[PDB]
């Protein structure tokens, strides 16, 4: 079996990606954020504090008729940014682009903290990170792809993700016209759960390519890329009046600048990253001070490829027993 969904950014500035997902019995439709960086799917619901929710499409469990409660099992989760979430837990039928996993654990949300409410474009998240990263107590659920799995063509899923345009989500096939060139594929560590690889290397422009491992994890979840401090120092250095900048939390480059690209490696091959990518545009309505792309990774504790470095490319999530990650161009 296979499926295929198209991902559509939430604004102008590529801030996330939603994805209609069919959930329950008649189906009721959400969109959600498809994210390689977590291990729950969760979504607003009928359960949801009324005061937490401001637009968004509820998921209705009594409303379907293969839903079932999951008794007892509740779960909680906090993102790197801050945000959080928690409820209980419903199993039921969820659709993906075609692809169906009947008995799927649905986390139901009790209560999301502020910047969940104020996003009323997200209905919730489908984390596809490893299994043993997910929140359900007393007994840990699996993800849609690890559940998908059995039934999959190939134990693959790849993240096609558009630049200010819409993007695909494909489960089970690696389409060979969505990509130039070849596949570079490179090892993964699940020590800690996430897709987590090796870089080797970066250049900033057209300077020359600076051999040296870089560690990190393909996160479709996070908008930015953040990468070490020295690594960013670099590429600032070559922006006209680039600083970073305590008040807004970053680097900050006035708008009128040009940015150069920056490359990384994947193995012996190159992924560019076009300057245009790394451009997130005013900091505030008006201002002609712009915020960048590329963020110090220092007080994160771990390297991310987020959606700036992944929508450079054609991905490829081999969730085979040997786990890899491909990159190509296109
Ligand atoms: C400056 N600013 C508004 C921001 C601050 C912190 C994180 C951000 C992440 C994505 C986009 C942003 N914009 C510039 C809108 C961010």
């Amino acid at each position: 079996s296979t499926g295929s969904a198209t991902t559509t950014p939430i604004d102008s500035l590529d801030d996330a990606y939603i994805t209609p997902v069919q959930i329950g019995t008649p189906a009721q439709t959400l969109n959600l954020d498809f994210d390689t960086g977590s291990s729950d799917l969760w979504v607003f619901s009928s359960e949801t504090t009324a005061s937490e929710v401001d637009g968004q499409t509820i998921y209705t469990p009594s409303k379907s008729t293969t839903a079932k409660l999951l008794s007892g099992a509740t779960w909680s989760i906090s993102y790197g940014d801050g945000s959080s979430s928690s409820g209980d837990v419903y199993t039921d039928t969820v659709s993906v682009g075609g692809l169906t996993v009947t008995g799927q654990a649905v986390e139901s949300a009790k209560k999301v903290s502020s910047s969940f409410t104020e996003d009323s474009t997200i209905d919730g998240l489908l984390g596809l990170a490893f299994s043993t990263l997910n929140t359900v107590s007393p007994t840990q659920q699996k993800t849609f792809f690890d559940n998908a799995k059995a039934s999959l063509d190939s134990p693959v899923f790849t993240a096609d993700l558009g630049y200010h345009a819409p993007g695909t989500y494909n489960f089970g096939f690696i389409d060979t016209t969505a990509y130039t060139g070849s596949i570079t594929y490179t090892a993964v560590s699940t020590k800690q759960g996430f897709w987590e690889w090796t870089s080797t290397g970066y250049a900033v422009g057209s300077g020359t390519f600076k051999s040296t491992s870089i560690d990190g994890i393909a996160d479709t979840g996070t908008t930015l890329l953040y990468l070490p401090a020295t690594v960013v120092s670099a590429y600032w250095a070559q922006v006209s009046g680039a600083k970073s900048s305590s008040s807004v939390g970053g680097y900050v480059f006035p708008c009128s600048a040009t940015l150069p690209s920056f490359t990384f490696g994947v193995g012996s091959a190159r992924i560019v990253i076009p300057g245009d990518y790394i451009d997130f545009g005013p900091i505030s309505t008006g201002s002609s001070s712009c915020f960048g792309g590329i963020q110090s990774s220092a007080g994160i504790g771990i390297n991310i490829f987020g959606d700036v470095a992944l929508k450079a490319a054609f991905v490829v999530f081999n969730g085979a027993t040997t786990p890899t990650l491909g990159f190509a161009s296109k």
